[PDB]
């Protein structure tokens, strides 16, 4: 009851996300369960989009301006009680990659009681990219009542 | 991240209690955490006893007739994620004998950064079973919270 790890393509977008949006939701409820995210296919170095950078911050007051895009290791399935993926595709690698815990790998939706995929916004205006973390956001809003 | 172990002295009075209304809110929130009892002394075989049978079943709407006293093996701690203890008795007797589960031992009060215990209502008036059924419905409040 701990760590529930976001993952989605290249960790810039969707997972850093639901990754912030996460851990300041739950440490404003005094919540014991704190998030971090990787990617299946993540450029290292990078950080989190501009784009993501700037919406949660102006509708949510969150920053995540230390995101560094990270690559999903083993450990991290190790040190995780829960794996969300940002979408099927994500669900379906996850499964392959590392020796499965697919017992505690869903998508994030289907863990919450919808099907369907994330919106990646990555390429996208600042409204889509509005609804991509407004979705998110909503959907952590039932994940906690669960988690 | 399922499962919460209440432990008793006895099994009869506040931990079947404490798991009672604890599944009932897991039930009415979409929760997926399961309560589950046991004694450090525990005679088996014994059911609840009828006091906490019946102030929870006027005040609460839940029922635990179904309850049967069992004591405390290796098998309970293993599958437990969290162990709470509803006197720091409990705790130490637990911590004491066994090491290293002692990461996942707490006492009911001190895990919502309270202190003290949850008293034995043991052959006390009815009022009494309800006021101590009281402090769990307002403990198991934080607990979930926080799980
Ligand atoms: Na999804």
């Amino acid at each position: 009851s701990m760590r529930v790890l976001f993952v989605c393509t290249g960790n810039t977008c969707r997972s850093p996300m639901a990754e912030g949006i996460f851990n300041a939701k739950s440490k404003a409820l005094g919540k014991d369960w704190e998030a971090k995210s990787a990617g299946v296919f993540a450029p290292e170095g990078f950080p989190a989009s501009s784009e993501a950078v700037e919406v949660l911050k102006k509708e949510y007051g969150i920053d995540i301006s230390d995101h560094r895009a990270k690559s999903l290791r083993e450990e991290d399935l190790k040190g995780a009680d829960l794996v969300l993926a940002m979408a099927f595709s994500h669900k379906r690698s996850l499964v392959s990659q590392y020796p499965e815990y697919a017992d505690k790998i869903f998508t994030i939706k289907e863990f919450v009681g919808l099907e369907g995929d994330v919106e990646d916004p990555y390429g996208m205006p600042l409204e889509v990219y509005k609804k991509t973390a407004e979705e998110l956001s909503g959907l952590i809003d039932k994940l906690i009542e669960k988690l």
